[PDB]
């Protein structure tokens, strides 16, 4: 078995609060009550003045991606490692399908890679970077018998992933029919192109450039051009890593008028900002380079977080794609060829909590919704995660809200040599990680195995996403007028 | 005991919904499950083909209330019947205390008047409609020992409720310090009281000079500075019957900027609007007459339904405050003396069902929210009521979402003799009320005594409202430069 | 000669009104002032209670344009006729350039065409709807030796106009070059190309079809992307025909943040609705069927009225381009089919005076601004037309604001056979109208003969345009970060 | 006579600009064109690279004002020559008419200071700071024979200046009936009072303390409300020092509403921000503290130049109001006590040059708007100033937009000893300085005489105010529904 009661705590939904002891036995929460008797060789973890929490969700990360030709260090075996001693308990990573691979080819190189290394439970995301017959059926096969409701597609990136807006709306159309949700990177790819181009001619090959070449503007026209096609097709759309506060208030105000849309902020967009790029030492800025990049203004990531504590946002990933700082150097002379990503998977609860929870910007309860039980509602397994309660996967982390820890590339655990939240000191530390009913993080030490993780297998037609979705096939179909010739 | 045990529906909470019978005893459900055993004895409802959910709250009503000098005819036994009937299992009712009355003298005539007659659950808000170290005293009995954590001030009703900036500021920090919720009439009284001088001289005596005379801007106006007067004080605030796009827009405003604001539609601005104050026929006119008016903007209720579905705004209530057809005749020669107040207490769970539901606009789920989760959270009574769990109250309604009714008058439970949703078919129809643990209609029969419901005793520092507020006095404190002198 | 003086009315310019003759001589106003004197031979037109306005200018025509295989019906000769008895003195018509064909030809062609027939002033824009090195020679050339320095491109009409991303911004950054201002059809011509056919396989080929296949989100959209990529070249952009809220409210939001943007409404968008597509009478449906579509929301006429008013939209046209109700016809069966384009080069200035100033949205002096001094700034001819004093161009109306007329199919002088306005009673009554310095309408009748009106040669670098755009050039240069290797 | 002729420079009026000569004759401008000839005895300007603009109109003065008990140090005298030398050739200053105190006292005895030292043309607002049949028959008295059409009214400074809502009702009516324009101190007085009291008894009596004490917030509510009354009474409305983001928006939307209200952002609002509050040094604080307070948001006064350049905002003044360091020392305890004012009158036109048109934010033309000529249209004498033509008034600057000037104590013409625009250099110099058709300043030598200026009688119903009013008045009546009993 391994059973475990963990007692004396204040569990934390996203509903309410309460005081309860949270007894776990063979991976899943078997009973939530006060007072609960310690079995026989249970083990009594004490959450004593600890909240007790469901582990964190990363909706977002790229784990050993080989891009922009190298490879992320921090691989499956260490970023889930390091997810886990930040609070978070499962990832949820992006297959990074080639321009006319096979999706499912892909998919199967993507587990064999993960399956042997995940020390947390984890799931994948597809992306879809060209289109075609075989396209099609692939997908239906990924939605319906591998686990997987939640295709990626590019804006950006031309000559890469870039879908035009045609194929958009065939490749959206075609997500609403298998009942997967569509996810964008929502950027305007012509204007990337030519905007980088013009940097280079202007001898600007700094970090600098990268903003400069594709400022908020240009993620906040992607972001209204992918919501209209969605909406056109009626098909849910799901806007990963929004990093301003125009693209996100593009969001707040589609989801006011009743469109289907879930943005989706990143540890890195809601804990610092841009204005790193302008730094006088070359390699700290390329530090924070990724795509789309982070805002020079300093009003974003607070912004950020207002409308994440309001819901105009709803939930969190890191999109966690490392690079060394040796790495990052490729582009020392041109910042197009600087391998673009940062960190993030670690720290993100901790961020969240000091930004938004000590902050007074949201609750415990909100946290608990933006940091797991709404990717739990949306990628289709709710409340098997995101949630303590009877029957409920143990992934659960015990959370010290009152006393701070700082961030820094000295002791984290990601494999990365340098992090962009470095110095930062922040309430909310996880003292206890569970997963998959075992302490697998405690003390400041991990004790888990690479394998340890699970792929969650998941479902079409998650409710939460497409309920509304199905009323409206119903009663908004078009009508013809009837007329006489 | 009555033992109840409804088998083969679809329980719908807030988070999510779930195939399960639902065991009642004594008041209380004591199991959630699939496939439970029938204990000997025990009624079994067959909620085949039906959601299982939790009876609605209704966060206003007026009870009998003697106003405009005459009382309303849904009085606490009527209008708790007829709560039922429409599937809402609790009202909160306005203690309405005088102007110089002591707030205690006011609490106990409206105990004395409602507890040997309603037949539902209800508890109680208290008007604060003057100012002074007498009221200061009575309204922290009301929080501490009262049940009471919701008062209610007045920006319109000049000479008769209302309180300036400076008493809003004084009873609003006050509020904050008994951990209790301020509730506001947002409209403009002095405006109001010179708009209805202004369309009499004009001889608009006619109900569309009662909408005239206080367009939408004098909500929207008094709702921005009852606001920012809470805001000033950091108090939680209530905003009561949000009736236009404007003012509901000023509460989404200050929500999204982290404001602790909760906006209350009720179910007249969901389901109707104020083209009917221009009707031909006075007395149907008069029909809608209550403050603030329905709006002859004919987006309007569509545009608060998008809102409510959006979270913009949270709850719902209906302001049920009725008048006969002879008693709105007092005003036949000048809308200022028709007593204003219009019907829903009844049909508010079926009108918002098919608003908005039925629609497309929110899923069954967010209807759950609106309809009793967010009313028990904000006035401290979660999970107690608002959810369909062990432990809970056994308020639950068997509710059928594929069939419709019509509203009339003419079938409908409320005294009074019209209704302002006369002919509305509404998808949504509530088949069987249980309520405390009692069968109390089902078959379009109402089996129920006056008196068989109870009050609910509240405690103050709802953590729903509360968590953020506490959290801003320890870290928002304003600090002082520290400088030579 | 010919010298005319105006005497005894009150002269409206953009700035101020104020009483004052005109003394009109060989084509020009040649005096304004009080009590002028009256030289032998010299016709006095008495203005006494009128007021005395430069004449107008229709930014936006297509007479006699061969399109959806056939030719509108009001021709340079009839449509400049139509325009003079609406108050309207100059027109300013599109060269609808075929791809692939040359600029200069589609150029020449036109001023052939509309040099012998044009009884009013006119002027060209150049549709630009294909790309190459030629293209952007032939611009150069129109720029500076035609007198063109506005140039049309198309987001919509795909495989026969479009132009997509990529190439908007080479074709904006050459307008930019040239001095030129960017005009935009913003409608996504993919969302429409899908829409329609979609509304098709529906059965729904009415002219209902032809909106809801591109509802106001696909103008919306576009809009946001033209004004995207203007702003990234920093090339001055115009959006011709803005039809709805949305994109009207892209354009106030873009330029409220000081994008060089220009948003043009038109009568139709100003004066009627989409609601007429829905009309069970297939005929009076599809007299209103252009693109983008008129909006069945009914407050948009009002709406646009109103950011007229206030400038988020700054100027007038009536996108003129007529087809008889036989040529409507080819599209009996199938939306997609009916030659696209209504009136309203006739009744533009009555129009908006009712809806704009008779209404109490504008003031007489914005009517001026919006119906021709802005077209004769941003197409540079002013103050040679578009102004009442000395040195201008004698286009001058003399204009009845208090009389009303009714509009009507049966006596306007447009070719087509019928009137999106049929029926609307204006105040505000073009009583004699000058061009040129000649009379050429007064008392119901018309004056003058095809060739009298002048092509108007532009010079580029328009100021009112690019004032901001070579500031900007100059001080908003991207800076480079100073680093060491 | 002294003729002037101003030759070689490039006139820039509100709606274009263009080379010409400007002749001088006798106090106004009575020829302008190309080449003039130079008649015997006139004295050459040379404008050769100059522009050649209207003098500026300051909206917004308070000369020697005595307030929290002591008085400002720029007099009329110094006031006005300081001015002079900023390229300001008229100020509009307030007389502060107590309360209880006969407005038509107040008026005289504001004349009899500021006649005999006036050294460039003025006129006046007056304060209404408290009401009855007395101050009501006043007002027609100054609108109709002292050459007043403007009334200033107080929702701040409780006790002191403040009017209720109602009495803002009554006083907004009754300068609609005379044809006044009613402006506002847009802040919540309640608030105000109740901040002060809560900041100083946190023991924070620094400046930061009364920016805290009354953040924007306490503004955007009063805006507003001062709206919401205004349009109520069909009022015409004018917001004086706007001063934050929030109120800009507030006035920016009424606008877009089609309200008739204008905005008046001030030197010091469009020039540096209020994070100077929080300056170590108590005397650089203090030199700050004006009502409403300037802005801890950076971003603060780019927006307002961008809402400014916009229209969003219509006009600038400086609430020129000024103290020395040794003045602004009454308060070193207790910040209530600073005496509130900043500099602004002479620095106000290099102030705009630099942030709104070397910035690219407006261009030359909107800056003439919006420093002479919508000061005159609101305040009823244009074209008599405000625009450079014949038989306007010769007040007239040669501007140098190229060169650059270093605002300084030390090289300022104010009385105050210190500048809150210290240390910036600004684009654009007044080189020359005519008023009444005398060259005042050159060189930068002044060259006046305390009395040459001259107040300036204005007629009530401005045009620019009141021709939308009107009409409302005509067609927006409400009307009766015409019913049986
Ligand atoms: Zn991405
Ligand atoms: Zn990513
Ligand atoms: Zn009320
Ligand atoms: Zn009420
Ligand atoms: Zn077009
Ligand atoms: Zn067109
Ligand atoms: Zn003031
Ligand atoms: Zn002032």
């Amino acid at each position: 078995a391994g059973e475990i009661l963990i007692k004396g705590g204040k569990v934390v939904n996203e509903d309410c609060s309460f005081f309860s002891d949270v007894h776990i036995r063979g991976g899943k929460i078997v009973e939530v009550g006060p007072d609960l008797r310690v079995p026989p060789g249970a083990r009594v973890i004490d959450a004593t003045d600890r909240l007790v929490i469901p582990g964190g969700i990363d909706t977002h990360t790229h784990m050993e991606l080989a891009f922009m030709g190298t490879r992320a260090v921090d691989d499956f075996h260490i970023g889930t490692k390091a997810a886990l001693a930040g609070g978070t308990t499962m990832i949820l990573d992006f297959v990074m399908t080639q321009k006319g691979q096979s999706l499912l080819e892909a998919y199967d190189l993507w587990r064999k890679t993960a399956d042997p290394k995940v020390c947390c439970d984890y799931s994948l995301h597809v992306a879809v970077t060209w289109w075609s017959d075989e396209v099609k059926d692939e997908m239906r096969t990924l939605a319906q018998e591998r686990g997987v409701n939640s295709f990626k597609m590019f804006m950006a990136y031309k000559g890469l992933f870039m879908l035009r807006d045609d194929e958009l709306y065939a490749v959206f159309s075609h997500c609403k029919e298998v009942g997967a949700i569509a996810q964008v990177h929502a950027e305007n790819g012509d204007l990337i192109a030519e905007g980088a181009k013009k940097m280079l001619s202007l001898g600007i090959t700094g970090p600098e450039g990268h903003e400069l070449c594709r400022p908020e503007a240009v993620e906040a026209e992607a972001t209204q051009r992918a919501i209209t096609i969605a909406s056109a097709v009626n098909c849910p759309l799901y806007v990963v890593h929004v990093m301003s506060k125009s693209a996100a208030d593009v969001v707040s105000k589609a989801r006011k008028d009743g469109r289907v849309v879930f943005g989706e902020p990143i540890a890195a967009s809601l804990g610092t900002d841009g204005t790193n790029y302008w730094h006088k030492d070359w390699a700290h800025a390329a530090q924070y380079v990724m795509g789309p990049p982070l805002r020079p203004d300093p009003s974003t990531p607070g912004y950020l977080m207002d409308l994440l504590a309001n819901d105009d946002l709803t939930l969190t990933g890191t999109d966690n794609c490392t690079f060394s700082r040796c790495q990052k150097a490729l582009g020392k002379d041109d910042f197009t060829r600087i391998p673009n990503g940062v960190n993030g998977v670690e720290d993100r609860m901790s961020v969240i909590w000091e930004k938004g929870v000590h902050s007074g910007k949201m609750d415990e309860n909100r946290f608990v919704a933006v940091t797991s039980s709404n990717a739990a509602k949306i990628f289709n397994f709710y409340p098997q995660k995101g949630r303590i309660a009877k029957d409920s996967d143990a992934d659960v982390v015990i959370w010290d809200p009152k006393t701070t820890r700082k961030i820094s590339a000295q002791t984290h655990h990601q494999a990365v040599d340098y992090n962009i939240f470095e110095g930062m000191e922040c309430h909310g530390v996880p003292v206890v990680t569970v997963s998959r009913g075992r302490v697998v993080y405690e003390e400041g030490r991990l004790k888990v195995s690479p394998g340890q993780g699970r792929f969650i297998h998941r479902q079409p037609f998650s409710e939460f996403v497409y309920k509304r979705i199905r009323q409206r096939d119903e009663v908004g179909k078009p009508a013809v007028v009837i007329r006489e010739p």
